[PDB]
């Protein structure tokens, strides 16, 4: 049943949350990385305790379940994500433009993505619920795009945190790709699958996405000498 793997994701996300801060290497630019990515398994791991609780799970006329405590960890913990990798970039320069810019433009994106993620979900099936689905998905790419093209180019301009960046980027992308289709496919857009698969594969995401990420992405910025 589905109180399994929130209850799951709340151990998982609760231990990684102090697992990542005491492995997690303290040092100048990685002080802050470890300290952002010890704060997103703490997040999730209060989000996962209110799903497994009943906190925000609300229920259509028609079946749909829509999980106010998953989205709105999506609200924080996907801003402090990229803020990371945004932040990395800049890492060893004091000369570089943008980066308060760069992080607040991206967040911007990534914050109606998820709200009107949210509309979408609350929405019946419709051209309501479809028309903010393609709306989050043109904010999405507005992320993607920043972070590919402009944020990259300021990686390129000094290595090597240039290669250790773009590792970092092809796997979140890859990654946060796989959420859109499973909203897709699960109840809150076509129902092609079950309100549980759509929980069991959010938690593996999920896993892969705060816990897993966070320790290749420290040890891809740990190879650089900065
Ligand atoms: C790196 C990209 C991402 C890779 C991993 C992506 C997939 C992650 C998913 C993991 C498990 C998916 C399958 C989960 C299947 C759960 C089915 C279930 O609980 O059924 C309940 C009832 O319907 C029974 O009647
Ligand atoms: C390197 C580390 C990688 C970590 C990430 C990879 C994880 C692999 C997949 C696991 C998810 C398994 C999903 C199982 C879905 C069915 C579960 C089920 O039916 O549970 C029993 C039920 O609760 C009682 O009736
Ligand atoms: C330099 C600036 C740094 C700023 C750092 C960012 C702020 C961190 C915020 C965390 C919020 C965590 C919220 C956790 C929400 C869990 C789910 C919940 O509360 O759901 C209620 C439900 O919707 C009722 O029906
Ligand atoms: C780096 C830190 C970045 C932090 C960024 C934080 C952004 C928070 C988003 C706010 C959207 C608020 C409005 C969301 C839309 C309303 C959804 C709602 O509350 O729905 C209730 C429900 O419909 C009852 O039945
Ligand atoms: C650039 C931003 C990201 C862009 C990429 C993300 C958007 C993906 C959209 C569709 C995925 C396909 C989903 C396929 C769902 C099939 C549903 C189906 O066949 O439903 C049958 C019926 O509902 C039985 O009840
Ligand atoms: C740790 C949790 C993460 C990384 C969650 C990520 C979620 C997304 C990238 C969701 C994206 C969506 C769209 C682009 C369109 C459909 C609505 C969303 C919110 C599922």
């Amino acid at each position: 049943m589905i109180q399994t793997p929130l209850l799951i994701g709340f151990i998982v996300m609760a231990l990684a949350s102090l697992a990542i801060y005491i492995k997690g290497a303290h040092y100048g630019p990685l002080l802050g990385h470890t300290l952002i990515h010890a704060a997103v398994p703490f997040i999730a791991a209060t989000a996962y305790l209110c799903m497994y609780l009943g906190v925000g799970n609300l229920i259509k006329v028609d079946g749909s379940v829509t999980y106010l405590a998953r989205y709105v960890d999506w609200a924080f913990t996907t801003p402090l994500l990229l803020a990371g990798v945004v932040s990395s970039a800049y890492y060893g320069t004091r000369d570089l433009y943008g980066k308060s810019g760069y992080i607040t433009a991206i967040v911007t994106l990534d914050v109606i993505m998820i709200v009107t993620g949210l509309i979408a979900s609350l929405a019946p099936y419709g051209v309501i619920k479809w028309v903010f689905f393609a709306w989050s998905c043109a904010a999405f790419a507005g992320v993607l795009y920043l972070l590919w093209k402009p944020v990259a180019s300021i990686a390129s301009q000094q290595p090597g945190v240039s290669p250790a960046y773009r590792r970092n980027v092809g796997f979140l992308t890859v990654l946060w790709l796989i959420y859109p289709v499973v909203f897709a496919v699960g109840p809150e857009g076509f129902w092609a699958v079950s309100d549980a698969t759509t929980v069991w594969v959010f938690l593996v995401l999920d896993v892969l996405a705060k816990v897993v990420y966070a320790f290749t992405s420290e040890r891809n910025l740990r190879a650089v000498p900065v």
